[PDB]
């Protein structure tokens, strides 16, 4: 959840891991 490194963007279609 919250894959995108801007910690202000629900969701990506980018997501690898758990971060």
């Amino acid at each position: 959840k919250f894959v995108a490194f801007l910690d202000v963007k629900h969701f990506s279609p980018e997501d690898l891991t758990v971060k």
